[PDB]
């Protein structure tokens, strides 16, 4: 129930961190 | 549904990782 | 749909992409 | 300790590793 | 094993690959 909500929330955080990594790499390569 | 949302976020994560992978291919280039 | 099978399939692709990333990074570090 | 909790723990570990990777890159780009 | 265990196992592989990636980056300050 709420554990699925915890899993969803962690995946959103993972997504957000990956976006940050992508942006740093884009600036480096750009 | 929560399972569909989880699936949707994972698809987004896959897409971001593809972008990261292509950028690294360029950097290693 | 079969949401759990879709989730499994997406995770397999994520694994594959990450393995490619690790290999590219190995070359960069070399 | 059910399978969902185990999955949650692994995702939390993934999140933390990604944070570390981002933290290192933030330094590299300066 | 069942579908949730298959998913857990793929997540473990993802974690492990990310740890490898992190390991390479950690060397710079380490």
């Amino acid at each position: 129930g709420n554990i699925l909500q915890k899993i969803e929330n962690i995946l959103k955080k993972i997504e957000n961190i990956l976006w940050k990594i992508e942006n740093i790499l884009q600036k480096i390569e750009g």
